[PDB]
Parts: C-alpha cells; sequence; structure tokens
C-alpha cells in the first residue's frame, strides 16, 4: 500500500475529472428535468459518490503527507 | 371501493404542493453546488419520489375516474 506523487497526480486528476463532469452534467440534467427525470437519482448518487471518493482521497493523502495544515 | 374526486384532489394537491416545495429546493441545491453536496442524494430522491407518486396518482385517477359510482 503505497503510492508515488505521479500515481498520485494521475489519481487525483482522474478524480477531479470524474467529479467536474458528474457535477457539470448534474446542472444540466436539473434542467433536463421530467425529460431525464428518470435519470435524476444515477447523476445524484454519481456527484455525491464521486466528491465523496474525491474526499476519501484527499484524507488518504493527507494521512501520507502529514498534510494536516492549510496554505 | 368507491372513487370520490375532492379526496382525491386533496390528495393531489398535497402532493402537488409539496412536489413544488421539493423542485424549487432541488434547483436551489443545484446551483448550491460544491454546498449542500452531502444532501444531494437526499434531495434528489425526494423529487423523484413526488414526481413517480404524481404520476402514480395521475395513472390511479385516471383508471378509477374512467368508471361511475351511482348514488
Amino acid at each position: 500500500m503505497s503510492e508515488g506523487a505521479e500515481e498520485l497526480k494521475a489519481k487525483l486528476k482522474k478524480l477531479n475529472a470524474q467529479a467536474t463532469a458528474l457535477k457539470m452534467d448534474l446542472h444540466d440534467l436539473a434542467e433536463d428535468l421530467p425529460t431525464g427525470w428518470n435519470r435524476i437519482m444515477e447523476v445524484a448518487e454519481k456527484t455525491y459518490e464521486a466528491y465523496r471518493q474525491l474526499d476519501e482521497f484527499r484524507k488518504s493523502t493527507a494521512s501520507l503527507e502529514h498534510h494536516h495544515h492549510h496554505h
């Protein structure tokens, strides 16, 4: 259980794009109401999960970096 | 088994007002993004359930009101 800085960046980048894409598509889906209403909970879950997993990465990399403070 | 449009109307009324409240709440949350993200799945479920219940009543009331109780 160890990841390098390259793996970290690529992984974070992947997660960032993952969360951002879903978040943007959800914003559009909110306007696509009773059209894509059957898909509401999908993107809602995905956006929540993506950002929760993003946080899961943040909390894990924090302990790794000894990252306990901000800039 | 007897259909009464008035109490059904009150039922629909209560659902309409509820769905309307949930719709604006969801809309607010959608623009209030990277905030309230922890409540995304909750609110989204409400709106979906409300819509699904609106559709439900609409299908149910149509099947019933397409008949006629004599009194």
